[PDB]
């Protein structure tokens, strides 16, 4: 890549943002070189359903240290349910696995997984705990499914930045945050994510494999984090975040799958 490109790149995320009435959070780290494409790297956003990838990195670093966690089921009832549980709806009674709910939570966004989960963990502080203990201090999740998704403007709860939520997707998929086997089971995983394939990988070249995790709320939040592995080049880290100035606004796909284009081709 180049310096060059980089700036010009930037540029185009600024012309991109101007096509829509909303604002547009972005950050992209070519780690072979740390160099960055960003655009309001250091402005809050609501993260939405993206916050389920710290979730489930939280719950792998428990199951390093209990062998029988990533096993154990967790019963629930219909009644348990909450909005948008495509696979827990399929198991109510005995319920599923933790490593189950992990796998739904991430490849379908269903949200009675993820409550299940943050409920696992203690509740929505151990998740923000878990991200301070690798060394996010932006970070915070504050609610649960689907209330952490008002995307409220000027409300912090459940907000991030996209460079913290970059740093945190970098140590967590490519770094070794998990030790090996974790990192390379939270990878698969979003690998086979079944919700995004409007957004970052709509960007990418055809042999880029992404693994991501979307998120949407109100406000037309319209989100995708992740990490592009390019065959036989370092891998980049995406991180998207879009909110809208209606709350009623739709979410955006092409403008997502738009920002990361520019950025694929930037670094390139
Ligand atoms: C998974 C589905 C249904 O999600 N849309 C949701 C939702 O529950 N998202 C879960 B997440 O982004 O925290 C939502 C909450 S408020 C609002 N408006 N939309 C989707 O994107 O298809």
């Amino acid at each position: 890549g180049s310096h060059m490109r980089n700036v010009a790149a930037e540029q185009q995320l600024r012309e991109l943002e101007s096509t829509f009435d909303g604002r547009l959070g972005f950050v992209a780290l070519d780690t072979a070189t740390g160099a960055r494409i960003a655009h309001r790297a250091d402005e809050r956003f609501p993260f939405c359903s993206t916050f389920k990838t710290m979730l489930s990195a939280a719950v792998l670093a428990r199951s390093a240290g209990d062998a029988a966690l990533l096993q154990r089921r967790i019963p629930y009832a219909k009644r348990d349910l909450v909005r948008y549980s495509p696979i827990t709806e399929k198991h109510v009674g005995a319920g599923m696995t933790v490593a189950e709910l992990c796998a739904a939570t991430l490849q379908y966004s269903d949200n009675t997984a993820a409550d299940l989960l943050i409920a696992l963990l203690g509740g929505p502080q151990a998740v923000t705990a878990y991200a301070r203990s690798i060394g996010d201090a932006t970070f915070r999740l504050d609610r649960r499914e689907t209330e952490l998704n008002t995307a409220i403007p000027g409300d912090e709860r459940d907000t991030t930045t996209p460079a913290a939520m970059a740093a945190s997707v970098r140590r967590l998929l490519v770094g070794d945050a998990l030790g090996t086997a974790q990192r390379a089971q939270l990878n698969a995983w979003m690998l086979g994510n079944k919700t995004g394939d409007a957004r970052i990988r709509a960007g990418v070249p055809a042999g880029w494999r992404v693994a991501d995790k979307t998120g949407t709320g109100d406000y037309g939040t319209g989100n995708d984090i992740g990490v592009a592995y390019p065959p036989d080049r370092a891998p980049i880290v995406f991180v998207v975040y879009t909110t809208m100035r209606s709350r009623n606004a739709q979410a955006r796909d092409d403008v997502i799958a738009s920002a990361a284009r520019i950025a694929a081709r930037a670094f390139v």
